[PDB]
């Protein structure tokens, strides 16, 4: 199976990636609690609410109970309570799930980020080729599967040698053609690295991120950053 | 401060109380988690009974290996505070003025030294705003504060609400100072403009 969100940007940042893994919370009470404690940091940020689903779709989703989303966000840690009351214990409906539910029991707390663009990455072991290969496309808000039956011509692919792995023009290429320019260039060259690190050192199938995006730090110094990840085995 | 910059979180005020780290290691964890939140934020080291900015959890404990068991009475602990973006200082006081045996507000937009010094080259630069024990700090007196530093829009009444709490810390506290040094306006990571209070020291 694959493992939550959370769970895979924290190996993607053991691997030396930067991804807003942010806290895990099993109760409402406890995502209070982590809000509380970063507005010590960084008082008056906002804060958005993820629900832990094994599941796509999940900001367009909503719960049975009359609220709408499953990333949310909130103004101060009192509507992180509401908001992670209403996920955790409930079920969730998305695209992937029709309308079976699927049961949440913890929710992900962290940081509202100002976000600059959002891009598609994957790293997929294309078993007809027997070799890794990587796709990206800059419409991050739409769906690996759903581009690729209407444009699969909006997807750049680059298929990895297994030796050396990443070829440091093929990277620099394909940061290249995603628009970036400058000091993200290089930065999206490191991130990108680090999930075949990642993808390679830990026997992984499929190293999923969408979106993979330019965001502002607290200062506003932009760099790469995985706001989501799916890891498949 | 961590006590004081609680109180005027507990009464309903915005402070950056960062968190203590008792070792250079500990130091760099507190700059590694804020990165799982704000990835690629910068960093800010404080030795407590100086000031070192840090772009990086391993350039925090450089810093914090500085401080912790050396100059500047020994410092042994530091307080690691996120990196945020400081727009405005300001300074503010509450005070017991024996002279006229009232509370007094103590206000100035030169938030980058002691209230010593201001006072002397530049004495326009402060605002006497004497407060009524009993009808405490009155609205009218406090947005006619706000606006005599140069606040517009949210902020004039989020500076309203921030001086209020403080009150309260100098009135249920019955402390003789309440120093707010320096006193920022300051932009959250979506840049949105807030006060806050940026270090805090309470007197008997
Ligand atoms: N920290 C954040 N701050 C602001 N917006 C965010 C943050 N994290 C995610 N988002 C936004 O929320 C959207 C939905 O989140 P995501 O993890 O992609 O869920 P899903 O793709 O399953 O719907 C993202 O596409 C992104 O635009
Ligand atoms: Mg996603
Ligand atoms: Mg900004």
């Amino acid at each position: 199976m694959n493992i939550h969100e959370w769970q895979s940007k924290q190996l993607i940042q053991k691997y030396g990636g930067r991804a807003q893994s942010g806290e895990v919370a099993f109760s409402p009470e406890r995502s209070r609690d982590i809000a509380k404690k970063l507005w010590n940091q960084f008082p008056g940020c906002e804060f958005v609410v993820k629900a832990q689903v094994l599941a796509g779709g999940r900001g367009k989703g909503h719960w049975e109970h009359g609220m709408q989303g499953g990333v949310k966000l909130a103004k101060t840690p009192e509507e992180v309570y509401e908001i992670a009351n209403e996920m955790i214990g409930h079920k969730l409906i998305t695209k992937q799930t029709g309308a079976k539910g699927i049961n949440c029991n913890k929710v992900m707390v962290c940081g509202a980020v100002k976000i600059l663009k959002e891009f598609y990455l994957s790293i997929l072991l294309d078993r007809a080729m027997g070799c890794p290969v990587i796709i990206a496309t800059s419409q991050g808000g739409m769906g690996i599967e759903e581009v690729a039956q209407k444009c699969p011509e909006c997807l750049f692919k680059v298929p990895i040698s297994v030796k050396n792995g990443p070829t440091n023009e093929q990277l620099v290429k394909l940061a290249k053609d995603l628009g970036l320019e400058g000091d993200l260039v290089q930065d999206c060259v490191d991130n990108v690295k680090a999930l075949y690190q990642v993808f390679d050192k830990c026997d992984s199938t499929m190293v999923e991120i969408n979106p993979l995006g330019v965001i502002e730090t607290p200062t506003d110094e932009k760099v790469i950053c995985c706001l989501d990840a799916k890891i498949a085995f």
